[PDB]
């Protein structure tokens, strides 16, 4: 179960879903 970033400019891969739930906020936010 590969945990990687969904995101252009990004590729980054984690060892845990857990970091990519706080990582997908920093992507999108300014709100
Ligand atoms: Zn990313």
């Amino acid at each position: 179960r590969p945990f990687m970033c969904t995101w252009s400019y990004c590729g980054k891969r984690f060892t845990r879903s857990d970091e990519l739930q706080r990582h997908k906020r920093t992507h999108t936010g300014e709100k």
